[PDB]
């Protein structure tokens, strides 16, 4: 006797993290983010004297 | 009796990443991403005198 086979086959798999920190000194570095963009008007577009 | 197998075989895979990580000093780094080009052109193009 013969015999023959023929598995075919295929997966698929969508893996997803969505992984949040909160170490503390990031506040620290997020006093300012707002700062340096606000006064680079002072620095460019406004007269800086009396 | 005798006996033969003949298994032929083949597979494949495709994977991807697409891993995005968001820490938040890179925004520090992009604060100046088209000022150190605009100003080239006050550096080599244009007179800065008075």
């Amino acid at each position: 006797q013969n015999a023959k086979r023929n598995q075919n086959q295929k997966g698929n798999a969508k893996g997803t993290q969505f992984t949040k920190q909160y170490l503390i000194d990031n506040i620290d570095k997020a006093y300012d983010l707002r700062k340096k963009i606000l006064n680079e008007f002072d620095k460019k577009c406004f007269l800086q004297i009396w």
